[PDB]
């Protein structure tokens, strides 16, 4: 069987192990500092399998000898932020964790694709191809499938419509600068404007780059959870199931849109060699206005990462 | 539970039987007008329940009294066209075929949602709203998805894609007029445009509407079953769900893109009750031409129709 | 859309929510006293819909009118457990909580099926059916099908064989003093004790009776919920789409076992009209017994509930 | 991706094709000596998987370098039985056409698990495993799958239960000798004895061994397909995903219940590695008198079989 090791088992890192589970992909290894934690939430897990009829074995540990041989690692033992913070207050706590985690468990498991989780999301991921070493194709970001997600949820409740139906291109770090496009947003191939007046779609593209945080306020001592692990677990199958999905992932660009040298939200074709494409969308003025403004987030993400 | 009767037991029938048993959407009842056969798929099927794990009775029949209270009736009694025919070619057959299954089943299932599957569609569809008198809306017919269905695997194969990432909408008659829509076809919210050469699509939109025949001609005694089954499920679903799923349907215009009085390819919201909305998209000369044509082809069928 | 309501979301609470969503039985109601919290992990499960293609309407709130008209009721408002208590600990202050929720979710919900899941289950399922007014077939207890989940995994572990091939009927309170059944244990038809020795089957047992405090040590903050949600679900499940599952569940018993008024674990038929039947098994001196101690458990909790 | 060859695109082929597409295992290779029609079922099953969400290659064949390096070979090319007709007679084509399709396919994928489907079972596998020179734990056929689940299903319907509660062993050849088990037979865990009566049961027994010829008889112009591809499909997924399933299938024996040098229906544990063990279960007197009886059928046709 494949093979998948989730380091960090708090809320996104178990409810990613439970989407898995369910879809029988593969045996999942839960990794904590913590002691108990994520033996408790394996166990937890394995013990509903009868119920469900899964067979995946699912194990918690504090060793990192247990993740050896990885198809696939994801990352989520990042630090959450609380009401008033942004993604990017938490750069210097996740950077370290982040450091320790990958240099762990990536010498572990050379052939394994890595997804990271942690935020500042496009900035540690960049931090994960640094420490790891991997071909940057094997090192990708999770934020557009969940960032997307929300808008496309969004648009189906507005419309009335199936969630089902709904497509949706979005762009970007993964942070307020985010570029959901509604030029490039669909319902069974027809462009939204056709279902949603421009200032409720206007009112729906600003719920959605302030969608983390919408939840943060709600929540009060936590950050989402059910959509991010889904989101990530999405991205573990297109790879395990060599699924050639369209999806907009943190990668790292080497000219595409004119930018170099970083780890930005773009469109790819995921599949079992990690990012086997990156997309050059013909993008107008606005789109790439708003574009750069997000690139240039990113990079302030990086630069700060560098005094670390 | 729900109940779901079936008229016709052969190939689409049967295999719309199975994929609706797998989803467990409600009990299913096959009707057949030979002896033997219904009562022999349908035990098959119901005896595959404990490897899969679905609990729906499924039950075949030849005494239409079964199919009374359903929630929901699929007619696949039409005979199916050999290779050098056209579906017009079966409208003589099918239409006394039609007639007599709608008379029966109607009356005794007066609050069910019927979805039409014999050929010629949008013909058949009419005369089955003729014949039984249900709201309009409540009578529809099966042929937008399937046809889409193809465009879409054409498109996926074609980019190199996830068939799970593409949309695409397709309009008119049932038949070689069929009007696939390029402008209305997407992968994760981005124009097919970007993925395929214009050459290529126009090949994609040609091999859809003669997509049928293809199939006919490799069979060779037979018409294809698995993906028009599957579309015919997904409409079921659609209903017993209230999905308000967005997809082509042959629905009854009255006044829609300047057509009156004609059961038509059109994209619709379907759900609990039945066709819930028509949309009326901004297609432009080049697509308006297209449509006209098919609207024309398909009001000759009905006056064929019209003469038997 | 068949209605289901949560009260209490919390984990098992919020995690039922999501098993139950991707099952797509219906919308989702998810109540708790704190506000924001509910609200947060409803639109958080309900931003996940359009990554995992389901349509159901998950709402999170703080006022009962909100669940009105539920064809289910799950109850998950009881304070959970931390490492040195027993469930039976926990009477005091989820009999109030459990008392303070039937009281305002069974009148705006008269033909619901309840489902508690509070500690101590039997004695609080009791209350329920108290409170509530309800007839007893249709207020039942959430235990067994847990129980019978660590018991069936650890044989499947133990084994070495797909958990799917793995039957175990167990009974008795939701306690120490629970009653796995090792002659009522198969694996595709074939007794466990073919295939597992005596001296480890004892310890299997002995791991079930403790299972919950076993992970509530691990977790150190809490107690399980994984298997719990999952098993809450696949009740629901049953009474929903009326499966006629053969399950042990907490159900108001008469004589049967020798045993009247009291809620008890036994194996019933779980349908659309909650417990449809009580099945007597003919139960050894052993095994009766052992039962017996059980029930003698459960008296004692009643005696000390009915002393509140 | 894993790669499964079917080999017979007819209605047990095809219909396999259907229920592993479903599953989204591998790619699928259908072939077939018949020009077109493999293509054609193919190509329509493809069209199907933007419908239903699967990405899974299904391309038809009449070249058997296409099934090279499958993972699994599924053989359903032999010939059906009409009514009148026992299984064994169709022994001297299916013997031909048998030895025809495994000389071809197995050098071509010599790692790959073969699943034999072709009538009659029994004597079909042994020379299958004769021809491909392979070894006998990875030549198996189905039958065991099929005949426990005709047994499962009367036993649900008779008793009033979910089908994913009951669980039933039943060994011996795919033919009229066939044994299934009562004592070997449980409801969640229960005996099924305790569900229905004797006169009932045996009545069941009985159903279940001509189980088959029901079908044909109600089919007239060919045998089922639905279960028997259900179940051809449910161990191709053992294999594959390794899960360890307790399943009835043709291995080859060597003394176990005191046969030699034949190929039997006997519980096995079904994985990745093909059989991985043999059950020995400890049947009484009145079962080994009925194992045996089939035995002596068994090898009837096996000493017809080498004297083709
Ligand atoms: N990219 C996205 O779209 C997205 C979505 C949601 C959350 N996130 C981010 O993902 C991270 C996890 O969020 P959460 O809510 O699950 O948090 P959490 O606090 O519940 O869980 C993090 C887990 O990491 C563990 N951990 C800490 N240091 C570790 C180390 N060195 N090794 C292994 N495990 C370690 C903790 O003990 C904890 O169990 C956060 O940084 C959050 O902001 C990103
Ligand atoms: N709308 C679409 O997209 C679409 C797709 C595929 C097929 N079709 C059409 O659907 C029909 C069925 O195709 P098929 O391949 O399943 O055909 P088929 O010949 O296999 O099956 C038709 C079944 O109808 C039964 N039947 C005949 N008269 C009947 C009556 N009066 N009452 C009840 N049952 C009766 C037959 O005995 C037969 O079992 C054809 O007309 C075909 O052209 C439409
Ligand atoms: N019966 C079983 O098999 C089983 C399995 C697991 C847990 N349990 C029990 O289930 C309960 C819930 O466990 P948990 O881990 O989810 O706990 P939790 O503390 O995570 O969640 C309980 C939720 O109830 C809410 N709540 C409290 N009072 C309320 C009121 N009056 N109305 C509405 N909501 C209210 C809280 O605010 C909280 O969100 C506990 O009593 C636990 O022991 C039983
Ligand atoms: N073992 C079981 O439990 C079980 C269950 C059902 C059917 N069966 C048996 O399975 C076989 C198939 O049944 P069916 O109903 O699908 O039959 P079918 O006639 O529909 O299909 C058989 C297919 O084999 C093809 N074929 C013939 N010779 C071939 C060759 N040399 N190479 C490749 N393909 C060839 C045919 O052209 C045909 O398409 C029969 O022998 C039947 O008795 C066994
Ligand atoms: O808001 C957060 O911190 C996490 C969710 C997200 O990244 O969107
Ligand atoms: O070609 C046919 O007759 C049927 C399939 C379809 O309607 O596309
Ligand atoms: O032990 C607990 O409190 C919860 C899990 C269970 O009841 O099994
Ligand atoms: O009876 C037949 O020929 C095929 C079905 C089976 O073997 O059970």
């Amino acid at each position: 069987r494949k093979k998948i090791s989730i380091i960090g088992a708090g809320f996104v890192g178990s409810t990613t192990a439970h989407w898995l589970a369910a879809k029988e992909l593969g045996d999942i290894v839960l990794l904590d500092i913590v002691e108990g934690v994520p033996q408790g939430k394996a166990l937890d897990l394995y013990e509903a399998s009868p119920i469900e009829g899964f067979d995946v074995r699912v194990t918690g540990t504090n060793n990192y000898a247990d993740t050896a041989n990885s198809d696939v690692i994801v990352v989520t033992s990042g630090a959450p932020r609380k009401p008033g913070m942004s993604r990017e207050d938490l750069i210097k706590v996740n950077a370290d964790i982040t450091r320790a985690c990958i240099s762990q468990a990536a010498p572990l498991s050379p052939n394994a694709v890595i997804i990271m989780v942690n935020n500042p999301l496009d900035a540690m991921t960049y931090l994960a191809a640094e420490v790891s070493g991997f071909p940057k194709e094997r090192v990708i970001g999770q934020a557009g499938v969940l960032d997307a997600a929300r808008y496309r949820t969004f648009i189906a409740m507005e419309a009335g419509v199936s969630v089902q139906d709904v497509q949706a291109m979005l762009m970007g770090g993964h942070g307020d600068e985010m570029v959901p496009l509604p030029r490039f947003s669909t319902i069974s191939g027809i462009p939204v404007s056709e279902f949603i007046a421009p200032d409720r779609l206007a009112q729906i593209v600003e719920r959605t780059r302030k969608g983390g945080g919408e939840i943060v306020n709600l929540l009060k001592t936590g950050s989402a959870y059910y959509a991010p692990a889904a989101a990530t677990a999405q991205m573990v199958e297109a790879v395990l199931k060599d699924k050639k999905r369209v999806m907009p992932v943190a990668a790292y660009l080497t000219g595409q849109y004119g930018l170099n040298d970083i780890y930005f939200g773009v469109p790819v074709i995921l599949g079992a060699g990690g990012v086997e494409k990156i997309l050059e969308l013909p993008l107008n003025e606005e789109e790439m206005a708003l574009l750069n403004a997000s690139a240039k987030a990113v990079r302030a993400t990086l630069d700060t990462l560098k005094s670390l």
